[PDB]
Order: structure tokens, then sequence, then C-alpha cells
């Protein structure tokens, strides 16, 4: 009976159980919630809540430090003080091809946060052939990360092996083949809507609320990806520089905590 809403007649899709919850419970055996760090921010489970039948992530203003990648300078820096902490919810199981959609509520505090819903492999470093590809991304929506509240993301990354150097392909180095920006009917933190992508061997096709919001040939997608939901800190917070993340200096604690809702994740693969 759950068949995804862009099934045909004719076709049958079964659910990847692995990589779909209900949010009746917090289930550590299937989520990882509390990952490896990256960002400027470090991970809590604490930060992941279940309770009448959704999914909350949070981000808090809280002063900590860990060890963190300066991707400039090309170190590890020890003893790195960082200010907030937030949620994750990153799948154990992995895969690629399938249709995955989630019903989300942004988090009420803008600019500052971003609530994500994507997927992402390993980086094997160690592909170095040219057009090998070693480290796919494909991002289902990035929320309220631009100037204007109703602008979403619906991006892909990856890294592949151009000239013979291992190359990122980012949204807004390579936007033929790696950005769909949309317009929202909507205010996405006034209620849940439905984000949801398509990916097949050949095409990735992208959904908000049942409508087509982005479509991409399937060029370099094909890594075994963990389905991933978190919320993430965005300017005035950070700075945006090699390729990564640095902290501002706003470590305002007005509009924390402030937390992304989600109703459901399902993921389907069609036989």
């Amino acid at each position: 009976s759950m068949q995804p809403p862009i099934a045909k007649p004719g076709e049958t899709w079964i659910l990847q159980a692995k990589r779909s919850d209900e949010f009746n419970v917090k289930d550590a055996t299937k989520w990882n919630f509390q990952t490896e760090n990256y960002g400027v921010w470090s991970w809590k489970n604490e930060n992941a809540t279940v309770s009448n039948g959704k999914l909350k992530l949070t981000t808090k203003r809280e002063s900590h430090q860990r060890t963190f990648w300066d991707g400039c300078n090309q170190q590890q820096v020890a003893n790195y003080p960082l200010y907030y902490t937030s949620g994750v919810a990153k799948s154990r199981a992995t895969g690629n091809y399938g249709y995955y959609e989630a019903r989300i509520k942004g988090a009420s505090t803008f600019p500052g946060v971003s609530p994500a819903f994507w997927m992402y492999s390993t980086i094997d470093r160690s592909l170095t052939k040219e057009g090998d590809v070693q480290y796919s991304e494909i991002d289902v929506v990035d929320l309220t990360q631009k100037s204007a509240v109703r602008e979403s993301d619906h991006d892909l990354h990856n890294i592949v092996v151009k000239n013979g150097k291992p190359t990122w392909m980012r949204p807004g180095s390579f936007p033929q083949t790696n950005h769909n920006g949309y317009h929202l009917p909507f205010d996405p933190r006034n209620d849940f809507h439905t984000y949801g992508v398509n990916v097949t061997k050949d095409k990735i096709t992208w959904y908000v609320d049942g409508e087509i919001v982005g479509e991409k040939d399937n060029l370099y997608w094909h890594r075994q990806m963990n389905l991933t939901l978190s919320q993430g800190l965005r300017a005035p917070h950070t700075q945006w520089k090699c390729n990564q993340f640095y902290p501002s200096a706003n470590k305002s604690a007005e509009g924390f905590p402030t937390s992304m809702e989600v109703d459901y994740v399902r993921t389907w693969v069609k036989v």
C-alpha cells in the first residue's frame, strides 16, 4: 500500500525500512544521532528528540571546544573554540537509487540556521584515475540559507578527477550540472511541507509538495550514500572560505535554541 506519490500504474516499489521512519521512537540502531563533526558546530545526541510522532533537531548556543579542520592552512587545530551545538540523524545503512521524501517544518529563527535533508558518501581519496568520482552528495533541500526566507536550494556536490587532479564541483562553481534554485510558494517555517527526490541511474528529479523543482542528469552520483536530516549554522554566524565554514565574530544567543521538526522520512526502491 505505501507506494510513493510518483508511482505510475504498473510499477511496484518497496519501502526501504532501514532508511525510513515515522518517528514514534528514537531508534539509535537505525540512526546515528551523533556522527563525525564538521562545519563550526558539534553534534549532540541530546539535541535530537522524538515526541508526539515527530523528530526535533535543535541548535543551541553552547560554548565548547574540539579539534577543527582548518582547510586554509591544511591543518587540524586542537582545542578550537566553537559556539553552537546542533542535531543530526544519519542513516547507518546506505544506498543510491530510489525515491526519498521527508515532511519537514523549518526552524523559526531566520537568518542563522539551515534545516537540510541530504545524502552523502565516504570520500575515497585513493581513486586517482581520470573520471574517478571520490565523493557523491545529493541535497534534497537546504532551507533558509539564502538572503530571502522563501528561497530554497536543491543541489549536488561531488569530487571527480579532472586533468589528473581531484576537483570539487559545487552549485556555485558548476550551476548547469549541480544547482537548482527555487522560489517557494510558502514560508517553510510556518507549516510542514514535503521535500523529495527521485534518483535513477540516468536522472535526478526534485519535488516540493509534489511539484517538480529541480532536474539533472546523474553524472557523478552513484556511490553508496547515508541519508541524513540535520540543522546547520549559517550567516551571520559563519564565514565561507577554502571550501568550508569558519566561525564569525557574531556569537549571539538571540534566536536560540531553535528547532526543525520532521514528521517522517520515507525511502522506496522500484522493482
